[PDB]
């Protein structure tokens, strides 16, 4: 239908496509448990109903407040996220400019800070890792620098953009999962991803909550790589 332009393309940079796809299937994976799912990130949590859903599995609490169980008409939405933000604040989990009506309203890049605020909170800075003063980013680069210790990880982006951390971190979990992976071709780095992510999704259990082609776009960004690899410190420490 419209025109696309150069500075529409500039604009809408390929990470912000790769972050939503990420952090929708993040909030899936948690979800499931209750029977919900996020088809679109820009309206499934705007009348706050999905949102407190998931606030309540990521919590294991319930609200303590009312809510609208139909919330037909905007008011009852803005109470429900209001509900759902109050929650967050009292538990002490810091949200900045995020307010009822910019997730009411859409206000995508919003939206998308406060499911970063989720993750970061409750799979990056909380959860209890075993075998291995600090910010929660410092913390899983140390995680998975021990578990792979012939490379240097300094970073969630162009560390990983030839797919062979992946295969490295994969065989060190696991050994014979990825055992040639030093081997591998630097220059095939969609088949070294898949080739990984595929393993550690059908062997220990880590969903692909990005994709093996988003993982290595040139373009992508911390937070959706970090979404990802925040899932391997459960278990296989």
């Amino acid at each position: 239908m419209a025109p696309v332009t150069e500075k529409d393309l500039a604009e809408d940079a390929p990470w912000k496509k790769i972050q939503q796809n990420t952090f929708t299937r993040w909030c899936n994976e948690h979800l499931k448990c209750v029977n919900k799912r996020i088809g679109n990130l820009q309206t499934d949590l705007s009348d706050g109903l999905r949102l407190i859903a998931l606030l309540e599995v990521l919590s294991q609490k319930r609200m303590y407040r009312k809510y609208h169980q139909r919330p037909t008409f905007r008011q009852m939405q803005l109470e429900n996220v209001s509900v759902a933000l109050e929650f967050l604040d009292r538990e002490s989990i810091k949200l900045v400019s995020i307010d009822s009506k910019a997730i009411v309203d859409g206000n995508l890049k919003l939206i998308l800070g406060l499911v970063w605020t989720l993750i970061l909170h409750y799979s990056i800075s909380m959860p209890v890792w075993e075998d291995e003063k600090q910010t929660p980013k410092q913390r899983l680069l140390g995680w998975i620098q021990n578990k792979i210790p012939y490379l240097p990880i300094t970073n969630f982006n162009q560390n990983w953009q030839d797919g062979k951390a992946l295969g490295a971190l994969v065989d060190s979990c696991a050994p014979g999962l990825c055992p040639d992976w030093e081997s591998w071709d630097p220059q095939k780095p969609v088949d070294n991803a898949r080739e990984a992510m595929q393993q550690a999704d059908d062997w220990l259990g880590v969903p692909q909550v990005i994709t093996p082609e988003e993982i290595i776009h040139p373009d992508v960004d911390e937070h959706s790589v970090m979404t990802y690899l925040s899932q391997f410190p459960k278990a296989k420490l």
